[PDB]
């Protein structure tokens, strides 16, 4: 499993194995992010396992990851939801297409990515993968956004920045509406 390096203008330049890519000087690469809602409209918030290299044990949006060579962002989203959650989803739909970010976790790890954000719906029961996720909560988006506005540090930096963007928020809030 790798990561696709990117230059200033967002043009692929190479490939770096994932574990070796994330350090105290991580280079810009391709990534994605997704917020999943169940049939009933409940938002799925997950907690990253204690063993993850970056932001271990942190609460964040449903699923996020790295697209591989020759893989579309939407197929990447689908692959990680089956891998990390063992769950099926509806065609992932844009929420925040131009999302870019750089943050530094508790032990100096840095994430530097161009992260298009997507939202989707769950079409099957969760089959949590213990190596990736240690816990999860099905809740009201309203609350989650309230928590993010009050205590941001309690969640992943990207979950915060994503829901702090006006358009993304309105889009997430309407997402469950028929
Ligand atoms: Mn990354």
């Amino acid at each position: 499993e790798h990561v696709i390096l990117l230059n200033a203008q967002g043009v692929p330049t190479g490939t770096l194995e994932k574990y070796a890519a994330h350090t105290a000087d991580t280079r810009l690469h391709l990534a994605f992010s997704s917020w999943l809602f169940n049939a009933k409209g409940q938002l799925l918030v997950t907690r990253r396992a204690l063993s993850k290299k970056a932001w271990p044990g942190v609460w964040t949006n449903s699923v996020c990851g790295h697209p591989q060579l020759g893989e579309s962002n939407e197929d990447a989203v689908i692959r990680r939801c089956r891998y990390e959650l063992g769950v099926e989803i509806t065609p992932p739909e844009s929420i925040y297409p131009d999302f870019r970010y750089r943050a530094t976790d508790p032990s100096g790890i840095v994430e530097n990515e161009v992260c298009p954000v997507f939202a989707a719906r769950t079409t099957s029961a969760l089959q949590i993968n213990d190596d990736e996720v240690m816990d999860y909560q099905w809740c009201d988006l309203a609350d989650v956004l309230h928590g993010i506005d009050a205590t941001p540090w309690a969640f992943s930096p990207w979950m915060v920045m994503q829901a702090t963007n006006r358009e993304a928020r309105k889009r997430l809030s309407a997402f469950t509406q028929l």
